[PDB]
């Protein structure tokens, strides 16, 4: 986690605040005078500041949004990692259970963003890649799980690496399409 | 003259009030609840909704702007075209009397958007183009004059129309930089 962006956004918000009031009383002084030279502009001038800070808001804004989805991901990515590279089938059942819920909240997250995404393409990948990502979580549990019983057979080995590679592209596929919009 | 660009001006600077009320509600109440997932998105759609109405402002705002020195300008090319086809010397001194304010309003007028046309090659066009323009309205007096009073000379007239040339370009390069930023 990271707040420093929470604590700027806050900032972010003030002057947007302090903007919004000069644009106020600018924006009166016209409506009452409004075939006035001087009154319009300082309400012109008054408008631009206001903009500046609604966009730096904006985009800020986004950000956070963004990094917060990101960091979710990063977690559930050294999971599928530490599911793989589990030696016990003790510690393979301690990762899934410790992973399950760190996959569903990131599932959630990814969900809304899926929302805002504005082209419909972006809002595919994001829909496709959180299906997989939902659908192999178990199977590569399943799969790291029979390697660990049957230590000799490379050929599960190949498959389950093989799992785990599908699932770290649809979380980078997430990652990928949530930065869209 | 048109003001439907003042009326529409009016009510588009409260579209920017009204916006800009519930921008600062939105954003008083995820100031004092931040880390408020709802509250928070309000403000987003807030800023939204408060950016459009702003941009609409100040592009509508930069319309009437340039309209209104359109007119001034429309108004002092048929004060050129006048001031050649005048007949006697009688009606030439009356229209360059009529013209001569004419065109220093427009020169005023020209003179301010220089200053705000951002890229400084158009800044420069509308210099010179107010130069131009500035030192030939008298010179056009004085020739269209002399065609006058020696009828059968059609090098005075070449000269004459020579000079509305020149002025007439003056002037539409005035009308194409003051469209410039």
């Amino acid at each position: 986690e990271s707040q420093f962006l929470k604590e700027e956004l806050v900032v972010a918000v003030e002057d947007v605040r302090k903007q919004g009031d000069l644009m106020k009383s600018a924006a009166g002084e016209f409506a009452d005078d409004p075939c006035s030279s001087v009154k319009r502009g300082n309400m012109v001038r008054a408008a631009r500041a206001l903009l500046s800070a609604v966009t730096r808001l904006l985009i800020l804004a986004d950000m956070a949004d963004v990094y917060k989805l990101l960091v979710q991901l990063k977690v559930v990515e050294d999971g599928i990692l530490k599911l793989r590279n589990a030696g016990n089938e003790q510690d393979l059942g301690i990762q899934y259970k410790a992973l399950k819920p760190e996959v569903d909240k990131l599932n959630i997250m990814a969900a809304k963003r899926q929302q805002e995404l504005k082209d419909v393409g972006n809002r595919d990948q994001m829909a496709a890649a959180r299906g997989i990502l939902q659908k192999n979580v178990p199977i590569l549990y399943t799969a790291s799980q029979a390697c660990l019983q049957h230590p000799d057979v490379a050929a599960y080995k190949a498959n389950r690496d093989l799992i785990y590679k599908q699932l770290q592209q649809a979380v980078t596929g997430i990652s990928n399409a949530a930065q869209a919009t």
